[PDB]
């Protein structure tokens, strides 16, 4: 069926919407070229929309069937618990969207009265009508990229911060426990960068002559089916679940789920949803889950040999063991077209690797780098474009979201992260003496607050100590670096360790936090390098729960 229904009404915004970057003085000594740097607007929700709508096709057959029984037999040994209005509460993000019901997310945060009863009165109405569509609202996200040799505006379908509440209480600790408990090592979420380097790694090098691939679905939510979230649903439906849970579930299915009425900022009834809603609570899980099934069966359809799996969502690699380079090209074509039966269609064409540095998954690649010792570290990279756009962007404009720091925690161990988001930011901190202001960053979808001083002990623990003594970088992400600040217009490296060099004296100069900040993060700017030893501080920290499962578009946040 179409994936959507437009009655013709627009897709419209609330306040202003800032696209060009700022002329800033701060920004600018970060990248010049800001004529490169955009963000997206509801001015190009038309192209999405004409992207996103089409029909759905969708044969299945005996190998899809197996697998999702495979599937279901390892959801039978869940067990999840309700949630209680509190804990869900809790799970609220400070800024989350406010319900159009005169109460909104620090009303909820703080157990108010008038929210508590509303969320009270949207569960009992979860487990009374399992029929009636729920209404959802449809944005154009503003989200910042650099010009190419533009792209239009995503679309986030929401529910009313009333029925989130509700969906974190009969949902959330299926979507944190049972994607593990049924893909095993194939759930990508459950690994810290590190890890989930060790996984390739370890994976590619246990092939006896490995051969990888990432494969891109075109528009994954809009292909997603009714069908599929209701396999989706028998899923979670083996789970052992309190009454209420087990209804709750059942009517934001049928209710939610799988489509509904979309309505604009205006109010205005702009058409309807029968795929994936991008702004749901089971929309990771669901990807991962969907994604997996499709995969697993059409990897067997092809006949790909010794498959391993990594699923994030929509994003999803393979590595197997090659059967030749032109029966390789023939299995992976044969896999595409089991995909695109089971209605999952490439988007760019799945071609195959035999270098696994080669193969992007979830943005990222493999890249080598030396410690101290001169041993080689397989980490984490990429090109920095959109990390560098938006780290401008959200120096120019105070945002909800600071994806710098996102991305300083993700790639610690990078060129671009220590010489120059850290350089910069920790300058920017240090001149408006913030270096303590906790700010809001996002990992796995979910929303996390930090302070800027904890880098060190969190960087320590997530990647180890050689995320300040990497160097000796490979040539291929040195040159895709240099490449790029020239691109951008960003001072070259030699810049950057100038003035991360007085950055790093004026930490150290303050002690405490900052001095150790100064001497684990810029070790690199000096040639007489200090010897790094573990921060004690460190292990005391709690990072349970910060590499367990993803909740993009989840209204997640636990800090």
């Amino acid at each position: 069926s179409m994936s959507y229904t437009w009655t013709g009404a627009l897709i419209t915004p609330c306040a202003a919407e800032e696209s060009k970057l700022p002329i800033n003085p701060l920004s600018n000594s970060l990248l010049r070229h800001h004529n490169m740097v955009y963000a997206t607007t509801s001015r190009s929700a038309s192209l999405r929309q004409k992207k996103v709508t089409f029909d759905r096709l969708q044969v299945l057959d005996d190998h899809y069937r197996d697998v999702l029984k495979e599937m279901k037999a390892k959801a039978s040994t869940v067990k999840a618990k309700l949630l209680s209005i509190e804990e869900a509460c809790k799970l609220t993000p400070p800024h989350s969207a406010k319900s159009k019901f005169g109460y909104g997310a620090k009303d909820v945060r703080n157990l108010s009265s008038r929210a508590v009863n509303h969320i009270r009165s949207v569960w009992e109405d979860l487990l009374e009508d399992t029929e009636t569509p729920i209404d959802t609202t449809i944005m154009a996200k503003s989200e910042v990229f650099c010009v190419q040799p533009r792209k239009p505006a995503r679309l986030i379908v929401f529910p009313d911060l009333g029925v989130r509440v509700c969906e974190k209480m009969a949902l959330y600790d299926v979507v944190s426990t049972l994607p593990q408990a049924v893909m095993g090592s194939s759930y990508g979420f459950q690994y810290s960068p590190k890890q989930r380097v060790e996984f390739l790694v370890n994976t590619w090098k246990s092939k006896k002559c490995p051969m990888g691939f990432s494969y891109d679905t075109r528009c994954f939510d809009s292909t997603v089916t009714e069908s599929d979230i209701r396999v989706e649903e028998s899923i979670y439906q083996c789970c052992d679940l309190a009454p209420e849970a087990r209804q709750a579930i059942r009517s934001l299915t049928e209710r939610l789920y799988i489509g509904g009425p979309l309505t604009n900022s205006k109010g205005q009834n702009c058409g309807y949803r029968r795929c994936r809603a991008s702004g749901v609570l089971t929309t990771s899980c669901g990807n991962t889950l969907t994604c997996y099934l499709k995969a697993t069966a059409a990897c067997r359809a092809a006949k790909l040999q010794d498959c391993t799996m990594l699923v994030n969502g929509d994003d999803l690699v393979v590595i197997c063991e090659s059967a030749g380079t032109q029966e390789d090209a023939a299995a992976l074509r044969a896999f595409t077209e089991a995909m695109t039966r089971y209605s999952a269609p490439p988007g760019d064409p799945p071609q195959p690797e035999y270098d696994l540095e080669l193969i992007t998954s979830c943005s990222s690649n493999v890249s080598v780098a030396h410690d101290a010792s001169g041993k080689r570290v397989y980490y984490l990279t990429r090109d920095p474009t959109t990390p560098l756009a938006r780290a401008a962007w959200e120096t120019a404009r105070h945002t909800p979201i600071n994806s710098w720091l996102g991305n300083i925690i993700m790639y610690a161990p990078t060129l671009w992260a220590r010489m120059i988001l850290m350089t910069h930011f920790f300058s920017i901190l240090l001149a408006q003496e913030q270096l303590e202001k906790a700010l809001d960053c996002q990992i796995y979808g979910a929303c996390y607050s930090i302070e800027p001083l904890d880098l060190p002990q969190i960087i320590e623990r997530l990647h180890g100590l050689s995320a300040f003594t990497l160097h000796s970088y490979s040539p291929g992400e040195i040159n895709r670096v240099a490449s790029c600040l020239r691109k951008l217009g960003v001072p070259p490296l030699r810049t950057w360790r100038h003035r991360a060099r007085s950055v790093r004296a004026k930490l150290l100069s303050q002690g405490g936090r900052a001095a150790t900040c100064g001497r684990y993060l810029f070790n690199w700017a000096v040639r007489t390098k200090l010897k790094l030893t573990p921060i004690p501080a460190a292990s005391q920290l709690d990072l349970s729960g910060w590499f367990v499962a993803g909740y993009s578009g989840g209204d997640i946040y636990h800090s």
